[PDB]
């Protein structure tokens, strides 16, 4: 079928998702950039699909719709769940967007994480199906991980939504570009490493690094010590990384950093059609921009040196990373408006 500025897509009802993605990309994403709006567009893609739980279901409870846009049309009831602090400013920011296109809230959250995510340097391109219904109910509080829930406890949380070990920590590439905001409200946008821009391994080498700065006043719930001025740091992505169960495939990123991408591409077409069947949705995934920039090389920090990394994989060592010359420069905080 023929959609807009001599745009094509086999199925006719895809071509809606061109003229959202014009929209998107010059609006909400500042010209196609990877910043602080695709972040929290990546993060809300989570916080809504991850409302979902066969085993409340089984046990004749409600187990939440999954990637359904529950988050978003029961905004009210979710983003006060305490799991979902600052998540309703992109909330807000895009029901609007949706509601302005006629496109459901499940879908458009799925639309803005994997377009916004392509943005990145060296980004992924995520599946995108269209089709989800808006005619859900809100999820059951609870659902969504905590920074200080225990790997046992987010491994089992994860586990019951459908992703193995080797799962979550590719999700986990997200943090790769990425920043907190509501753990210390002063030190928001300081991001989970060097490069949130760009879709590398730098997350998963610096949070390998002996956590040594208190970067603001004090410590706060969810926050552990980061290893670099500037980076922010979890304790969930501190215990993920060092956890005999999830080490390997941490340190797998920094061994073979070309498979982040197609791993984190992987894991994240099951997390959008949580709660869905893709058989029952139309397939839009080409309306998804090519990323661009090539696979980069995971180097140590400046000023760093191998001692400084904790190395957790029982069955192989660290991998021989080049080190950056000079001086650790302050990492930038990400913009936002
Ligand atoms: C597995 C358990 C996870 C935990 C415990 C966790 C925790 C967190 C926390 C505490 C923040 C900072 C929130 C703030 O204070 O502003 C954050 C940010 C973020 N999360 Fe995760 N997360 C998890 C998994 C994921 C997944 C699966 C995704 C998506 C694939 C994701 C995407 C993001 C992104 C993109 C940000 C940055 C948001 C921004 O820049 O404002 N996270 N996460
Ligand atoms: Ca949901
Ligand atoms: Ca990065």
């Amino acid at each position: 079928a023929k959609c807009s500025k001599g745009r094509t897509a086999s199925n006719d009802a895809c071509c809606v998702w061109f003229d959202v993605l014009d929209d998107i990309q010059e609006n909400l994403f500042d010209g196609g950039e990877c910043g602080e709006e695709v972040h929290e567009s990546l993060r809300l893609t989570f916080h809504d699909a991850i409302g979902f739980s066969p085993a409340l279901t089984r046990q004749g409870k409600f187990g939440g719709g999954g990637a359904d846009g529950s988050i978003m049309l029961f905004s009210d009831i979710e983003t006060n769940f305490a799991a979902n602090n600052g998540v309703d400013d992109i909330v807000e920011q895009q029901k609007p967007i949706a509601i302005k296109h006629q496109v459901s809230f499940g879908d458009f959250i799925q639309f803005a994480g994997a377009v916004g995510s392509s943005n990145c340097a060296g980004g992924p391109r995520i599946q995108f199906l269209a089709g989800r219904s808006n005619v859900t109910k809100p999820s059951p509080d609870h659902l969504v991980p905590e920074p200080f829930d225990s790997v046992t406890s987010i491994l089992a949380r994860m586990g019951d939504a459908g992703f193995k070990p080797d799962e979550v920590v590719a999700l986990l590439a997200s943090h790769s570009v990425a920043a907190q905001d509501t753990i210390d409200p002063k030190l928001a946008g300081h991001p989970f490493d060097s490069t949130p821009s760009d879709f590398d391994s730098q997350f998963f080498v610096e949070t390998l690094l002996k956590g040594t700065l208190i970067p603001g006043d004090s410590l706060h719930k969810g926050q552990v010590k980061s290893p670099l001025p500037g980076e922010f740091r979890l304790q969930s992505d501190e215990l993920l990384a060092r956890d005999s169960r999830t080490s390997c495939e941490w340190q797998s990123f920094i061994s073979n950093p070309n498979s982040m991408v197609p791993k984190f591409e992987r894991a994240m077409a099951k997390m959008a059609t949580l709660g869905q069947n893709p058989k029952k949705l139309i397939d839009c995934s080409e309306v998804i921009p090519v990323p661009r920039g090539r696979v980069k090389q995971p180097t140590l920090p400046a000023g760093k040196t191998i001692k400084d990394i904790e190395a957790s994989c029982r069955k192989a060592p660290f991998p021989r990373l080049p080190t950056d010359k000079g001086t650790f420069t302050s990492i930038l905080p990400v913009p936002s408006s």
